């Protein structure tokens, strides 16, 4: 087993070296009121890791529309990071606009619990979704052999921001939930008096005193979230390897 | 600030009580040749949790066809589990066929690192994807306020089984990767002699000695994985609340 | 083999979540000049536990006339508590007016020594009788298989309050003690001078210098206590299972 | 706080000195197939303690009908025990047939957790109800100022033995429970299959799948238990202080 | 300060990953009867490190003629090592024939004491000269800002092999020592009888009983060592950047 | 298996006894704006050590021209040091002008890590090159059986001083580097922005964005460094053992 | 304070390097059936130390006649020992026939408690007198500033050997004791019966039962001891500086 | 085994009981500007011990003239000390003028390391020579079976006082040294400059730069020291056992 930071904790205070410079996390993004997704990959100049960097780069403007910055992490040097980004731009025609943390002694990897039993030396494919107060909101741990689904990361941020802005919880598979569709959920009553008030009010659609919802998301918010999943589900019009 | 099991580790040996009886993990599934997805929810009779149980139940046959069983977990009693599954069948018209672990002292939750800072008393929405050798392959940690995307859990299992079987790694967003599409990746050479043997062979499509791929997945395997993503992306034709 | 609070100790300071909201013990009750009976049960929606909550609810007004508040406790959630109280009101026709502590990780159970060897996960049927100074006065530990006799909890509180106000000890089986009946005991002399002064004053009925009593309790106080024991002894006129 | 033995644990293995000789607990009783009630009192030749010894003695034949032996305990000498029993026989006309443990250094008191905060030097009024396998079934802790209700001890043993014999749980205030009267409870189902088998059965009276009961106790078993409570509730015909 | 292996100790036993595969040190070389020079550098694709790799490669056959193998070490991945060697072959026209250890978590660097104060993350320019018994013979620690003099490493190994074979010590600046030129030193007497015997022998040229020397090195051995220093001292006629 | 001071650390604060008196290191030299080379030898009146002292003394003016003081060290007494320097002057005709630390209990030797496994009693042939800020810049560890190449110690100091004043790194075998000759290296860019600026400035000759150099050293500085190596490579004109 | 070996303990087992070769103490002398005097001095080539070595060498035949070997000790090297013995032979015309331990890390000195507060680095002038069983018989600690009286070391050994061989204790200032002259002492009785038997026997001259003596030493033994003290007391006829 | 005070340490601070009263060491003597010789003996009324007390008493005026006080020590009581001193005066006719420490629990013995392996219970014959600053100057450990040579203790103190006052060291066997006679030694130079100055002055008779002496002790001071040794060497005129 291994120690990790937890959902609802402030992201561990640390200075990190990137291919853009030295920064403090989460302060660098908090002090900008920006969410960030910190993700890790095992090594530069590996193929699954390259596909994921191109996937994130292709979605960079979608992340910017949500006010989310991206930051990568591997045990490779800053020199490896610059050479690999140059390789991606020259061979795939895709610019990588976001920084990568260089973590050669595993100081950062050990602090974030990113060294699992699959490799003694290379981080797994971890994802830390961190809000503008620097709070960890979600964490994903994919293995070496499996690329992430980057549109799910966009859906998670979009849904968490919608939840925060509307005081709602977000049903499974939102905005295509099989029970309530694009509905959002009202946090259940936690007292007898709240439960009776909920039942006596006709404000919401309800299945029971503990299961109320409404549709307070804009059509734009719902369709933007659905577009992430539609993109995930679509066969590419043209494969980048062909025009490489 | 919390301990977790790690990717590549055997799932921790434990006896657990479910609403189906007492079993040993991971032995109960390993003995059946099954993968399992263990997932947790904060409390029975909460709405986002209810939507996730219904999503998993709707996908249960898709899990069974992959050789995957499901097992839930919360801090509630077995009596609470029986009452809640009865509620879902009566009010939503959906039978929950899979067991739920009852963990009222958090023994299991503390062993799997499922108590995060968001709640002192209720587990987060954790997911442990465990193979038929009992080895942890992937872990996800969703928060209280946000439902999972259950079609991503099917894509992860499908992709892992295909990668294990075909001795391949799986690109970002497979089977719709923007560079190689439904292509699967050949693990990169790790020596000078292997890198040369690779460059010399012409056996595979390559962008470089470290980036080779081919298309060994069957049309049925690719179509199956695309069907999970298309289901995630499509607005349901009928919402279950409307006949409830 | 487990730690408990002791008679004569202050009830442990703790914040607890109930189905009425968050309260501080024992302060919430000390502040109001009220005694409280904290009692635990293994799990909501279990049948002996249901019988006990109905027995307490039937006796609620008897407790209130003594200045005694009631508070329950189990490892179940607040959602379980609200659903179970609804079940009792709808099926038995009896409202449970008093709060139940929700203790899902067993934090309170462990502090109060309520996890015994009969169950790893569910509290025994514990009773803490706590006076208006927050001091533990009496503790009972009933097992899973045996419901309490709630009239004895009333008899304990009534007798303790009488003993405190009248500066007396209470005989076995009061107010029907086979030696002195409704008599209340003068604490024995603890010195030679006190013993001689007791034997020489002739203030009290005596069997010896160490065994003196009088009858200072009111006819109302004595009738109040006998009514609890008569109710315990008589077959109820009609069983609530009928009108279901 | 203080350490106690727990419900469901074997009674702690110990050699004790009594006014009858040296015995091993719980072995002495286990080997005769007897239950025992071990109770404690603060000091010989104190008045509440004397009332309780007389109450137990008066009920001695009732304990023998249940196959239950009585054993007392205090920090006093064997010599004190013999003198006090002589005093009770000579002044009250009641013989104490059962042994008392002499525990002058508090060795047994510390093992059993009977030193609470009310007295550094004398045991509280503890009660341990111990079955014929040597297992602790119930524990009561009464204070210095309050005598016990000995008829409730009889009702506890009678109810526990009936529960064991008929494989039933015992409702609140049995055999005068307000819901089900003298009915006994079928332990609730703990699995979905058991819950369905129960509800398909029509074998038992039920309020829900988790609340089933029948009336398997003999009329003799019910009326014997009601008799204990009627005696508790009766004004004594003659007070023993009159016959001095 | 920091811990290092010491002259006269066996090279610490370790399995290491190189761009040629996994080997055990020092066993991999001992089993071949080969000396090895293990040298570190801070990072792949850094300019001083590149000049050092080309300098070692240019001297590869001089090392091979002495029975000395070369092995590099940095915190970079095997992928970086393969790419960097490819760059050197393509841009400088010099193949790097010898393996490089990949040490991404600094496991080897910490064991060898190669993390100094100039960098928390990158090894200094350490050199371990290890004989065919696996014993450390000499250690050099150059900083990030200064490239090594690779001909001094050849002079060291040549001189140590001569001293071992001829049972001689090697004067300062050999083979151009200012007192004795290419002379080798007879280890000094360590007893009174040895001192007198030496002085009575006329066997060696002597400055005193403790300072004796002869000229047992071959003309070829002396000429080879003088060739290493002449190479160090001469300005290359053609610079490799011109042919690049 | 031994602690050493590290490159980039201040030289450890210590009072040392020499044959010139007590001095504080590194303060004695820092106060003078002087570098020092502290070097050790196993024992006075041993032949390799004598050749090394003569080599340093012959090069004393070269050290003085670089602003470098010399200080020796062995476990011998100050009396032994005085007698041995007199032996060198009388028999070889060379005055040793610099002090030797007397370290009979290995107090200094243990602080600098100069006791290795080759001798429990005598220091190895360690070299600490310390700048005028008292910072350790290079460390060499030569064994008992092999004399140092003193011209390499001059080349290190000269190159380090040139690197410090010109803000440059020094290639392998400078000033005879086979790629860039007497070229000095511009520290590589550590950011993407820095890399692009470098590649677009045309300010330096470059092999890639990470490998730029120029020729900022004076002809004098280059020839002075080359002279040290020419002297190392020259067959001595006449051996001092003849003149002895 | 500091730890020392003790009188009546076996001389600590140790391998030591001398200017005669490596020996085991005390085995080297035990196995020859010889006593040894191990003595220490601060530093070779110091003037008091030189006077003491000449004094021991003068008395060497006196020690050999007693069966006593001599061994010196200082923190100087074997090379220092050899050069210093040559200096004494050349300048004073006295060969030092006996070995000197070389102890440069003070390993031997620490074991024998020879490093006192007067010098952190040099031994005091210690003397261990060790018999043919390897047992320590007497220990002397002289300081740096004060040469020993070597004739008192001869007197100690002669008198210990006489005590051992005649089973006698030796009076103050033997053989010139003011009370009994060359008389030797019978150990005193230790029991009442021995005291009475000693006083009744007329066997010995006595002052009291605890003070008996006789004259068992030979004229030759007494003369040998008197000659040591006469030599100590004699103003030298010739001084060796005059022909040195 | 065994801890002792060391040469150049302050005599340990202690309060001691003597047959003259309680005194503080070393303060009692430091206050008066006196040296002291603390010496120990195994037991009062033992014969060797008695001869030594008589020898010290004979030399008492010689010790007084040097400003040296005498203090004895054994594990015997003050009562034994008084009786033994009376025995010596009555039977030998010699008054013991100096105090003896009574150390019955071995508190002082243990602090001074005077319990050796020859006896668990009785101190050896230790001697601490302590100067008027309270500093330990010399330590002697003689065994049970061997009386001290008290004239050597006088010679030590006289030579130490001369060394201190004349800033000289004292040669072996002073004042009858075979090299320099009554000469005293100039401490050797410890620097090159001091060694040169010494050689260049012609101030002192010298054998080498490290061996210089002169004759600064007075005629009276030399004759006093020679008298001690003449007395040690003199066959007694008459024996005190005879005239007694």
């Amino acid at each position: 087993p291994g120690s990790i930071p937890l959902i609802g904790e402030r992201f561990p205070e640390m200075e990190v070296t990137t291919d853009h410079g030295v920064i403090k996390l989460p302060d660098h993004y908090v002090s900008q009121g920006k969410w960030f997704v910190l993700f890790s990959h095992p090594a530069d100049a590996t193929p699954v890791s390259t596909t994921e960097f191109v996937s994130f780069a292709r979605r960079y403007e979608d992340f910017q529309r949500l006010g989310v910055d991206l930051i990568g992490l591997s045990v490779d040097s800053v020199f490896s990071h610059i050479k690999w980004k140059e390789w991606i731009e020259r061979h795939i025609g895709v610019r990588i606009p976001f920084p990568i943390i260089a973590d050669p002694q595993g100081t950062v990897a050990r602090r974030l619990g990113l060294l699992h039993a699959e490799s003694a030396t290379h981080t797994v494919r971890g994802v830390f979704i961190v809000d503008a107060r620097g709070v960890i909101r979600t964490m994903l741990y994919y293995p070496m052999e499996l690329g992430r689904l980057v549109d799910e990361i966009l859906r998670i941020v979009k849904a968490l921001k919608l939840g925060d802005s509307l005081k709602r919880a977000v049903p499974a598979d939102w905005p295509n939930n099989e029970i309530i569709g694009e509905g959002l959920i009202v946090p259940p009553p936690t007292t007898e008096d709240q439960a009776r008030a909920r039942m006596e009010s006709g404000q919401y659609r309800s299945l029971d005193w503990w299961f109320s919802w409404d549709t307070p998301a804009s059509r734009d918010d719902v369709e933007e979230a659905r577009r992430y999943l539609r993109r995930a589900a679509e066969k590419p019009a043209k494969l980048l390897y062909e025009e490489a």
